[PDB]
């Protein structure tokens, strides 16, 4: 009789399920080795308009283990472990949530504000530890935490068109200079198809460090960083050897899209080498007049002045203390009239080679903050000869510089290449 | 009666493998 | 549940039930193959637009698929594959099922929900008066042996109508597909600004063979920063790559930059066989391949 019910075309519905991950924590097993089904990580998806997410199959064990909120759900004297298929998993398995993407306007936050920082840190820890690939879905993950999200070993991350990471710097201890995301020790990893932005002109998008080790052959593909203070930041030697950027974008950041500086003045020499850019674009970086006058309003109703000084200038890309750098294809452009000293600035490098990169639309200033127009052009050439400024590409103390023949237009500064 | 057992939150365990 | 049509006819007792669908079509066992396109479905009480893949609707209810890892297969929408024909001139595959409308529904789901579309080996056949359109950012991933075969018999202008149209596909990827027609007619893939710019689209291991033009671009500002990686255009009647932003007497315009990496154009142009050939359609009409007896071509035109 009951077998007749089970054998009906909808008989699978007569099998029970656990409704949520907390309910799974509270589900006491009778015997180690049981199998159960978890419908979704959170319950109440049906009252909303959307489908269950983060569910799967779990197996019980008698003993003790450390809870994760993803992989392992622990109770008193027992725990449950996920069955992972194809060596891969999703961020929802850890309780992360997405929402609708805001527009890129200045102080605009998404509609729902759930902080994903601690759960995404747990998911990164699982992906580095077990060597599973992490799959992210479309929508925005919101982040508002005093801690930086860290990647501390080799990892595969694969997003979707429309995957967005939104960072709110309200809770950071130093909002202007704290990093959103720190990468270290990630040899042979890949990170693909992610769009990070902040809408604040504050913070570092992605900071590279040697706190764990070198990022020896990390490959970044379709990674976009927008409206931070710096998009990609490197500030110490020997930490991006043989890194690779493929089709990446840094756009509308306050000072620079790409900022690499192995060492400052009066410090021991050091470098990273080689460095490879393929079809990457920096565009629209630098202080615009709106940005110079803007003030950021935090979630705590505090006001942070965006400018450092009324004479702020920037550039699209800044390279210092590197060696064997190739910039292939791509583009560097000042769309939006930001105040730039140059499109690219190169200092103290060895063999910087540019193959056919598209350079255009610079609104020139000197390092002081003086506008470079036709009327004063002669004066500039007399008084700012030794300045690191005044060209679309400025080259200073570089061995083996080389540029082939790209198309260049709309250069409203003194020269196209400056050598010094 | 057996349907009540199968409909419990850990009912999937009662399927053999 | 035995098939997708049976699922449409299955009335739920309560919203939120879970059921198993073995396969999209029944009768795989009488043939020599395994079920494909099945999955798990959850019921809702209400109304929704039937989709043929994601959503199966009846009167007053519907069923929705559970999608895992943000990805799905074209078989989930009722597409079928068959054995690949050889590249000879007028040769069609053995079974002729037209996949155009179901593959259009699959593309629409991948652009709308931002799921990755996974294609399997074999040929999908296409014989429709409509062009297959991609209208937004998308991930498509085929297998070695994935083939899209196009029959231009039903097109209104077989010589110049496009098989596939791409527009607005910023940040998308499309990999591992082989499109061919065996006809010397039509455009393989046509790029337009009908929706927007294809701002950082990446094509990898995309092969286009035996059309009139393989990759075609005919207007400004629609392939800015596009990328071709390991692509091939082979044995097309006039050119493998034809990019023409503007004609004589028209307003100036361009797209920029454009990047080709390890791409090959080979064998494009009118051969003497092609010059004499006549295409026979499935309606028994004859289409002269040549335009003039003095036709010439080239591999790539920029």
């Amino acid at each position: 009789s009951t077998l007749v019910v089970l054998a009906q075309p909808d008989g699978f519905d007569s099998i029970g399920r656990v409704s949520s991950f907390a309910a799974l924590r509270n589900l006491k097993p009778k015997k180690s080795g049981q199998h159960v089904l978890l419908t979704s990580y959170y319950d109440g998806w049906a009252a909303e308009n959307k489908m269950p997410t983060g569910g799967g199959e779990f197996i019980s064990s008698i003993g003790t283990a450390t809870d994760d909120g993803g992989y392992i759900a622990a109770g008193p004297g027992y725990y449950w472990t996920r069955v992972v298929n194809n060596n891969s998993f999703t961020a929802e398995d850890f309780g992360c949530k997405t929402t609708a993407t805001p527009p890129p306007n200045f102080n605009v936050l998404p509609a729902e504000l759930f902080d994903n920082t601690a759960r995404m840190q747990a998911a990164f820890n699982l992906a580095i530890s077990k060597s599973f690939k992490l799959n992210l879905s479309a929508g925005t993950y919101y982040f508002e935490s005093s801690d930086t999200l860290r990647i501390t070993g080799p990892i595969h991350i694969e997003g979707r068109p429309g995957t967005v990471f939104y960072h709110n710097p309200s809770n950071k201890a130093n909002p202007k200079t704290d990093a959103f995301m720190n990468i270290s020790g990630c040899s042979m990893g890949r990170i693909s198809s992610i769009n990070c932005f902040s809408n604040s002109y504050l913070g570092k998008g992605i900071n590279f460090d040697r706190s764990v080790g070198d990022n020896r052959k990390l490959v970044l593909e379709h990674v976009y960083v927008d409206t931070f203070r710096w998009g990609f930041y490197v500030g110490e030697p020997e930490c991006i050897n043989q890194i690779e950027f493929h089709s990446c974008r840094a756009q509308s950041n306050y000072f620079q899209g790409i900022f690499i500086e192995s060492f400052k003045e009066g410090q021991e020499y050091g470098h990273s080498a080689p460095v490879h850019f393929f079809n990457t674009i920096c565009n629209g970086n630098g202080p615009t007049s709106f940005a110079l006058g803007a003030t950021y309003k935090t979630t705590k109703n505090e006001y942070i002045k965006v400018m450092d000084s009324v004479n702020d200038v920037g550039c699209q890309a800044y390279f210092q203390g590197l060696s064997n750098v190739q910039y292939i294809g791509g583009q560097l452009s000042g769309h939006g009239s930001p105040r730039n000293t140059s499109l690219a600035t190169i200092t103290q490098c060895n063999s910087f080679i540019i193959y056919g990169t598209d350079l255009e639309d610079i609104n020139g200033f000197t390092t002081d903050g003086t506008a470079i127009t036709a009327d004063n052009i002669d004066t500039i050439e007399s008084n700012y000869l030794k300045d690191i400024s005044g060209a679309a590409i400025v080259v200073s103390s570089c061995l083996g510089f080389k540029i082939d023949s790209p198309h260049i237009f709309k250069i409203k500064t003194l020269s196209t290449i400056k050598l010094m």
